[PDB]
């Protein structure tokens, strides 16, 4: 997730470093879901 | 919407009763797809 972009991750989620992922992705808010968190999960509460 | 709780559109989505079939539709916001607006389209 481009560090730089500011803005990537949508749905006021922030880009960083997700060590259970170990990796650098979009750590999205509480029900979204999503490469940069486009979808919602409505089944997710 | 006459529903009394809001949130049946996610994303600033308006919602509407259509009677001849007793269904709730919603007005989505632009770029958001879904039957309650939950997707983003990019």
């Amino acid at each position: 997730c481009p560090l730089s972009h500011d803005g990537y991750c949508l749905h006021d989620g922030v880009c960083m470093y997700i060590e259970a992922l170990d990796k650098y992705a979009c750590n999205c808010v509480v029900g979204y879901i999503g490469e940069r968190c486009q979808y919602r999960d409505l089944k997710w509460w």
